[PDB]
C-alpha cells in the first residue's frame, strides 16, 4: 500500500483502494509510462458481472439480501444461456456515476453523484440516436445553467456491429485544410470534417462552423444529421478591459460533451454513451485557443497587446495566455453560462480526495492531467502526490469506427 | 511494431521508440497495477555494477573488447577480491560524473551535460579542506556571473569508515527562523538546517535572506561550522522592468544553484559528498521559491501592490502576479549579468536534447511532471511530448539526512 504525501501541508495518507484494481496500466518496475496519452469467455464476464452486482447492492446497503442473491442468479442464468446479460436501469445509473467517479484524468469529480442518466438502450436507428442526442443537449445546456448528463445507447453484442457516434464531441468546430497547407477552423477536427464532407455535408468556410453528427447504427453506413443552431449554445469572447479583444471574432460553445468513449459496466460495453458537464476555463483559454496545433492565437493576441515577441524572456506567451483565459472566464460569466476556473476546480478536487479517502480509502488520479496547463504550482494539486490505477466501472478509449 | 515503448509528440505527430530503457538495471516504484510516477521520493553485487560501468567507459572511448578493457576489468576484480572495494581512474570519474548528469530524469538542463567541470577532491581529509574545496568550487562556478557547471567529488564511502557529508541541502540557502507567532521569517524550507546551525554554535541573524553557514562532516567526526565569506556569494536584488515599486519589496536571490546532499553512484561506488551546480531556470526562483505557499508565499503581497482583486479566484490574480514575479527574476538577472534561462528557452533546448539522445542512445529517461515547468506548462513544447522514465547508472540519488 503506497504512502501518499501532500508537500504543501506535510500530511500523509495510504491508498488501500488500489488493491481493488483488476486491470493493468502501462507501467512496470523497469519503466514508467504514465505520461502516455493512450494505451499501446463466459467465466471472465461472469466474474466482472458478479463483482459489479456486489458493488451495486453494497451501494444501496442491501449486501447479502434476497434481492441481491436472486439478482446474482438472474445474471448467472442469463450468461449461461446467452453468453451475455442485461442491466436493470437503476444498476445502469449506478454504473454511470461510478465510471465518472473512477476516471483518473477527471478533475471535476466532486460532482460525480450529480448526473442525469438517459437510458437510450431502446434505440434501433441512427435517426433515433439523433433524437436522443438532441434531448441530451437541450437538457444539459438548460439555457446556460449546465447540468451534467449521460445518454446510454445499446450495448455491444457478439454477433454484430457497434452503435457509434463518429464525432469525438457532440459539438465541435470544423477544420478545413486549405490549398496553402494551412488549416481554417480547428486543426484537431480536419479528419472528421473531411468525413462529414464525403458523406454529403455542404461545408461552410468559417473558423467556427459547428460540425454535423455522423451517427451509426449496427452494420450500416453512418448517417449525417445537422444540429439545429438553436440547440448549440455559444459564447462570444470579449475581454473585461481590452476592448479590441472582441474584434478578434473569437467564440466557444457552452457544452463539452464527449461522444467517442466506451462505457464499461460489469463486463458489458457501451460503445455509444455520450456524456457532458461544464467547461473548466483552461480547456478553452489555454488548450483549445493556445495549443500550437490548435487555434494557435498566442502571437496574434500578444501583438494586439503590443508585447515584445522578439524574445522568450519577455514572457509574452505567459502574458497573452493569462488574458485569453481571463476573457473566457469573463465572457462565460457575462453570458450566464456555467464555467469553472482552474483554481476553483482544483480546490474542489482536493476536497474530493479527502471525501474519497474517508469513503473508499483512496482515489485514482492522474497527476499530469489533474494539474492545469497554466499556473500548475499555483494550484494545490501540484503539491499533492497521486496514485493512478484502473477501477471498473470505467470509461475507455476505443478505435475510430472508420 | 518494435517491442519497445512507443513515444509520441502530440504537437508535431512524430513517433520514436525507446530502446535505451532496456539498459535499466534498477526498478522504479511503478507496477502494472498502479502508477506511482508522481511520488517525489520512492561484493558480488558490487562487481557486476563495476564491470557494467567499466564496459560503459570503454564503449564511450570506442575500445570495447580491447586488451586495455580486459586488463582494467581484471584489475577491478583483483582490487575487490583483496579490499572489498575498488577505485576509479581520473578519466573514469570524469566520464561517470557527466553520465550521472546525463542520466538524471528530472533535469531539464541536460543539453549541457557534456560541459561539466569535474573537480577531483578524492584526496580531501578534513572538514577544513572540504571548506577550501567548496569555496574554490563556488569561485570557479560563479565566475562573476558568467556561470559554469561544476561538480566537486570528495572521497567515496569506505567499509567500516564514516562518510564525508555536507549537511546542507545546497551550498547557498537562506535561513528560516521559527517565530513565537508560529510563522517563519526567511525560507520555511530551511527551518531544520537553520536550527542545526544554531545548535552547532552559529550566531543567527533575523532577516528574510540570511545566507546559511555550511555544516561539513569529515569521517567519524562531528560536523564543523563554516561561514562563507560574503564576497563569494553572488546575489541579485530583484526589480521589475516597469513596476517601479517591485524593488521596494527588498526581494533577492542568489546566483548559484548548488545541490549538496545528493549521492553520486558510479559502478557501485558511492560518493556521499559530491556537490554540483549549474545556473537557474527562472521558474525555480520566480515560481517555486517565491510563490509556493510553503515557501516565501509572496503572491498575495505582489497582487495587492498590483491592485488585483484577491477576493475571487476568477480574477486570475494569482496567475498575473506570478507572471510579473517571474519576469522580475529574469530582468534582474539579465541586468546583473548573471546567467539564467527562462522556461521557454530551457524546454526548447530540452527538446533538442531529446533528439540528440534518440540518435546517440535510442532514448532519454525523463520525468514529465518535473520537466514541465510550474507555470505556463502547455505553452512549452515538453508538455506535448510523451516521456519514458527509468533509472540508469551512473546516477544521482537522494540519501538520508545525516542527523
Ligand atoms: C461537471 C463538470 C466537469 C468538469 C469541470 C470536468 C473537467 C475535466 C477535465 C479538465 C478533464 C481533463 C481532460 C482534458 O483537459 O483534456 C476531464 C476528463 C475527463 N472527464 Fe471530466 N469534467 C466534468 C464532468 C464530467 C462528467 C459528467 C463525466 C462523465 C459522466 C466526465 C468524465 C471524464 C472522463 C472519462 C475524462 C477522461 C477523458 C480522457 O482520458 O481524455 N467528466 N474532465
Ligand atoms: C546548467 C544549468 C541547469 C539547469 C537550468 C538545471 C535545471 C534543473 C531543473 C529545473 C531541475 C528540476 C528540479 C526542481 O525544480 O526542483 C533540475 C533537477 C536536477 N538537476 Fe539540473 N540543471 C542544470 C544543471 C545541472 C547540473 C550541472 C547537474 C549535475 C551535474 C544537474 C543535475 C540535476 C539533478 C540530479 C536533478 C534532480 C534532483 C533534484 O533536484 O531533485 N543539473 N535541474
Ligand atoms: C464531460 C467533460 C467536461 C469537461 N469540462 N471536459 C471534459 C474533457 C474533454 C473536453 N475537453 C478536452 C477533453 N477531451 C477531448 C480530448 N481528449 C482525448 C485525448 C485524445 C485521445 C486520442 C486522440 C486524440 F487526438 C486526443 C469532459
Ligand atoms: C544543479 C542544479 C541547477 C538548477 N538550475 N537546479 C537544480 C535543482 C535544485 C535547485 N532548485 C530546486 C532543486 N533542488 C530541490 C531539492 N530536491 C528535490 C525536492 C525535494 C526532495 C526531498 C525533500 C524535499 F523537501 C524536497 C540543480
Ligand atoms: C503527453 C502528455 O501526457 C499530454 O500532453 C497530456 C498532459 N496532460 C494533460 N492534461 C489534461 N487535462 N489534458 C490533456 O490533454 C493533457 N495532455
Ligand atoms: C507532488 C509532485 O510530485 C511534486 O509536487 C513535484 C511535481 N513536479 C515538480 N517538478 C519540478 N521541476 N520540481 C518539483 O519540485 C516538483 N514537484
Ligand atoms: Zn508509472
Amino acid at each position: 500500500f503506497p504512502r501518499v504525501k501532500n508537500w504543501e501541508l506535510g500530511s500523509i495518507t495510504y491508498d488501500t483502494l488500489c488493491a481493488q484494481s483488476q486491470q493493468d496500466g502501462p507501467c512496470t518496475p523497469r519503466r514508467c509510462l504514465g505520461s502516455l496519452v493512450l494505451p499501446r469467455p463466459a467465466e471472465q464476464l461472469l466474474s466482472q458481472a458478479r463483482d459489479f452486482i456486489n458493488q451495486y447492492y453494497s451501494s444501496i446497503k442491501r449486501s447479502g439480501s434476497q434481492a441481491h442473491e436472486e439478482r446474482l442468479q438472474e445474471v448467472e442464468a442469463e450468461v449461461a444461456s446467452t453468453g451475455t446479460y442485461h442491466l436493470r436501469e437503476s444498476e445502469l445509473v449506478f454504473g454511470a456515476k461510478q465510471a465518472w467517479r473512477n476516471a483518473p484524468r477527471c478533475v471535476g469529480r466532486i460532482q460525480w453523484g450529480k448526473l442525469q442518466v438517459f437510458d437510450a438502450r431502446d434505440c434501433s436507428s441512427a435517426q433515433e440516436m439523433f433524437t436522443y442526442i438532441c434531448n441530451h443537449i437541450k437538457y444539459a445546456t438548460n439555457r446556460g445553467n449546465l447540468r451534467s448528463a449521460i445518454t446510454v445507447f445499446p450495448q455491444r453484442a457478439p454477433g454484430r456491429g457497434d452503435f457509434r457516434i463518429w464525432n469525438s464531441q457532440l459539438v465541435r468546430y470544423a477544420g478545413y485544410r486549405q490549398q496553402d497547407g494551412s488549416v481554417r477552423g480547428d486543426p484537431a477536427n480536419v479528419e472528421i470534417t473531411e468525413l462529414c464532407i464525403q458523406h454529403g455535408w455542404t461545408p461552410g468556410n468559417g473558423r467556427f462552423d459547428v460540425l454535423p453528427l455522423l451517427l451509426q447504427a449496427p452494420d450500416e453506413a453512418p448517417e449525417l444529421f445537422v444540429l439545429p443552431p438553436e440547440l448549440v449554445l455559444e459564447v462570444p469572447l470579449e475581454h473585461p478591459t481590452l476592448e479590441w479583444f472582441a474584434a478578434l471574432g473569437l467564440r466557444w460553445y457552452a457544452l463539452p460533451a464527449v461522444s467517442n468513449m466506451l462505457l464499461e459496466i460489469g463486463g458489458l460495453e457501451f460503445s455509444a454513451a455520450p456524456f457532458s458537464g461544464w467547461y473548466m476555463s483552461t480547456e478553452i483559454g489555454t488548450r483549445n485557443l493556445c495549443d500550437p496545433h490548435r487555434y494557435n492565437i498566442l502571437e496574434d493576441v500578444a501583438v494586439c497587446m503590443d508585447l515584445d515577441t522578439r524574445t522568450t524572456s519577455s514572457l509574452w506567451k505567459d502574458k497573452a495566455a493569462v488574458e485569453i483565459n481571463l476573457a473566457v472566464l469573463h465572457s462565460f460569466q457575462l453570458a450566464k453560462v456555467t464555467i469553472v476556473d482552474h483554481h476553483a476546480a482544483t480546490v474542489s478536487f482536493m476536497k474530493h480526495l479527502d471525501n474519497e479517502q474517508k469513503a473508499r480509502g483512496g482515489c485514482p488520479a492522474d497527476w499530469a492531467w489533474i494539474v492545469p496547463p497554466i499556473s500548475g504550482s499555483l494550484t494545490p494539486v501540484f503539491h499533492q502526490e497521486m496514485v493512478n490505477y484502473i477501477l471498473s466501472p470505467a470509461f475507455r478509449y476505443q478505435p475510430d469506427p472508420w
